[PDB]
């Protein structure tokens, strides 16, 4: 019932820098690759799609 693992929708993205510094910010460059038709490797994780830029996501905002 509803499996919508988009959490974003990427419109086009303000493309913000902020003091706290989130892959929210990243996401509008790393996204821009995979929607183009490419994969961008982030973090030396090779991301194809913005599922696999979920992984990245979560394992890099957890990684303190």
């Amino acid at each position: 019932m509803g499996s919508s693992h988009h959490h974003h929708h990427h419109s086009s993205g303000l493309v913000p820098r902020g003091s706290h510094m989130d892959i929210e910010e990243i996401e509008k460059k790393a996204r821009k690759i995979l929607e183009k038709g490419d994969s961008i490797e982030i973090a030396g994780f090779e991301v194809r799609d913005e599922e696999d830029l979920k992984k990245i996501l979560e394992w890099l905002r957890r990684h303190g």
